[PDB]
């Protein structure tokens, strides 16, 4: 399945041999970095003035001439041909060259390559991936592995932009980049324009900018030095501040300085794109002249980033519409998916939807925001790949199989198996949420509505929780074990474990209430106490990060049917047997609404509480904000929202 899906395909049902010996025309005149993906592929082989005819070139080139009519008169468009007697390999421009090679490529399979013809070009202009999110920058070897990613598809932009990197924001955005770091971007940038992606760099200086000479030669100084290191786009990103760094105006002028006196004044200077500080519709003052200033002063060529509705959306024809009536041209889009940097416990493993697919003239460019985890993250940038180029066709779940058999084909249905059950965010803050679990949801929601009311419930929905399980549980461990792509496992190996823990718990409970007689209930019972345990103790010591630490899977409707079944047949058992067992679902090692333990955080879900030990008490905080702090006193109970402790 090629991806993304060209614009316009003709195929015929015959397929040809690849060229054993072949004669490469176009070969000096071309784009060198098609020519060398072409001449990588045509390996094994060799070129006379004997055998097949293969042309390669640019719409001018002599070698695509005969072609002229075909090139789509597009930027980045290609002509594609395959047919007996000669392929074709002619691009509207050189980066169109480069597609038509990416393209080419899918079509190559056990060295034979089907008859076809594609006319092709990408509905928006610039496409690709945003590092912006808060939390752990990606690695180098991570960012040298996107930018890979991003030429097989036909990605032409990334925007370096990590809130966490110091050179980036407040305050050494003032710095040059260390020896280090700056040979480290140096190599990004060469590995950026071999692939034809555009290394855009961003920075974010409004928190403690000055609106005076000396900040903002600063500010052009800090981007001549990315340019000694050969960047060639820019950006300037005013989004999450509060001051003066938030005047329209002024950001206007400093973006039409640096258009003027530095993006307009280099060779070869190619995006310039700014942030606003209202980047959302919901964060936006309707009633204030802030958007409506972008658009008046900012000079046109300049481009403006906008998230949607709110923070966190989906891009709407009525939302885009909204924007562009304001900034006066078609809105850049920041989409904050799958970024998970304020769901930082959750994993966002699920397609990409939502998005209109008939607004491409209305958007500039569009950018995803990804999770902290790079490799995690390539399912939906893969699946935003095959959107921004060809919205028309936008295929939300074939696309996402086809990212995950990319990714990992060595083991892509477990792949698929995992993502499947962990593409919901849980409650939030944005009020964002993805389905998930879908496949399963009819029969578990059976289950258990058939339960809770002494109905019997359907034999084969109880198969196929069960049939889930076990799925899970093969996919989770040939995953821990899977070394095609490393990274990718050291990724989500925590979630994994979890996974593991959640599909065991699933099929212990369901024994529970099959439940043959009372020794063997107890003893699933207490099995499943056990794996609760097991769960909690993954999710106070991995992911340990301050804001959403730990590890949740699974959580939209398996752990719920999970939970829920539990406590009915705790309830069922303790009637029936008059006994007390405890039917509570999430272990808790100390007593009090339940408990939540955070880091070295005890708390009461928003009279009193008994640790499990003796601890140095920090502090307590209460809201009805009320705050004692401890000082390291013992402490073991509490008595009358939350406790700090030294742990
Ligand atoms: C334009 C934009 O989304 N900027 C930031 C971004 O860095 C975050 O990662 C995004 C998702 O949490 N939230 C909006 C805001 O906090
Ligand atoms: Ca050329």
């Amino acid at each position: 399945s090629l991806q993304p899906p060209p614009q316009q395909l003709i195929v015929q049902n015959k397929t040809i041999d690849l060229p054993a010996v072949y004669q490469l025309n176009g070969g000096e005149e071309a784009n060198p970095h098609a020519v060398k993906v072409l001449k990588e592929l045509l390996s094994g082989k060799q070129s006379s003035k004997k055998g097949m005819l293969i042309s390669i070139g640019e719409k001018g080139d002599k070698s695509v001439r005969k072609y002229s009519r075909q090139i789509p008169d597009h930027k980045e468009g290609y002509y594609l041909s395959v047919n007996e007697k000669e392929i074709v390999l002619a691009g509207n421009d050189e980066r169109g060259t480069y597609y038509a090679l990416q393209t080419f490529a899918q079509l190559l399979k056990d060295g034979k390559l089907p008859e076809v013809e594609i006319k092709d070009y990408p509905s928006v202009r610039y496409r690709g991936v945003v590092e912006g999110f808060y939390g752990t920058p990606w690695s180098h070897q991570a960012r040298l592995s996107q930018l890979k990613f991003y030429g097989k598809n036909k990605m032409n932009t990334y925007i370096y932009g990590p809130k966490d990197d110091p050179y980036h924001s407040a305050p050494n955005w003032r710095l040059p980049y260390p020896d280090k770091e700056a040979a480290q971007l140096q190599e990004l940038v060469a590995v950026a324009n071999e692939n034809e992606v555009d290394f855009v760099w961003a920075i974010h200086p409004g928190q403690d900018i000055k609106w005076n000479k000396e900040d903002r030669d600063l500010l052009l100084a800090k981007f001549e030095k990315m340019y000694q290191l050969g960047v060639r786009s820019f950006a300037v990103f005013f989004d999450d501040i509060s001051g003066e760094g938030t005047n329209p105006q002024k950001q206007a002028e400093l973006l039409n300085y640096i258009d003027e006196k530095f993006a307009q004044v280099k060779p070869d200077i190619n995006q310039l794109v700014m942030c606003p500080t209202e980047y959302n519709k919901s964060w936006s003052n309707p009633n204030g002249n802030y958007l409506t200033t972008l658009g008046d002063k900012l000079n046109p060529s300049i481009q403006i980033m906008w998230t949607g509705d709110r923070v966190i959306s989906d891009i709407t024809r009525d939302g885009i519409s909204w924007i562009n009536e304001r900034i006066k041209r078609p809105a850049y889009i920041w989409w904050n998916f799958p970024v998970s940097d304020y769901v930082r416990d959750h994993l966002l493993l699920g397609p990409v939807y939502g998005n209109d697919t008939t607004i491409a003239k209305e958007m500039s460019g569009f950018v995803t925001n990804p999770m902290e985890h790079a490799e995690s993250s390539k399912i939906a940038i893969y699946s935003v790949a095959s959107y921004a180029w060809n919205p028309a066709k936008y295929d939300t779940w074939q696309t996402w199989k086809d990212a995950i058999r990319t990714i990992l084909p060595s083991a892509a249905e477990e792949l698929e198996c995992f993502a499947m059950h962990n593409s919901d965010l849980g409650p939030n803050g944005h009020g964002y949420r993805r389905e998930e679990s879908m496949d399963i949801q009819p029969a578990a929601e059976r289950f258990l509505k058939a339960f809770k009311e002494g109905k019997n419930y359907d034999k084969a929905d109880f198969e196929t929780l069960q049939y889930t399980f076990e799925r899970m549980k093969e996919s989770a461990d040939i995953l821990l074990m899977n070394t095609e792509n490393k990274p990718l496992i050291v990724e989500i190996t925590p979630w994994v474990h979890q996974f593991k823990l959640t599909a065991e718990m699933g099929e212990e409970v369901l024994k529970m209430v099959e439940g043959r007689n009372e020794s063997y209930f107890l003893r699933k019972y207490n099995h499943v106490k056990a794996l609760q345990q097991q769960m909690f103790y993954i999710d106070q010591t991995s992911n340990q990060n301050p804001y959403q630490p730990g590890v949740k899977t699974a959580t939209r409707v398996i752990k719920p049917l999970i939970d829920r079944t539990f406590a009915t047949v705790v309830k069922f058992f303790n009637q029936k047997f008059n006994a007390h067992l405890d039917a509570t679902t999430d272990y808790m090692p100390h007593k009090m609404l339940p408990l939540q333990v955070k880091a070295n955080r005890v708390l009461i879900s928003p009279v009193e509480i008994e640790l499990d030990a003796i601890y140095p008490g920090e502090n307590i905080q209460i809201n009805f904000r009320l705050s004692a702090g401890l000082q390291k006193a013992p402490v073991k109970f509490v008595r009358f929202f939350v406790l700090t402790i030294e742990k």
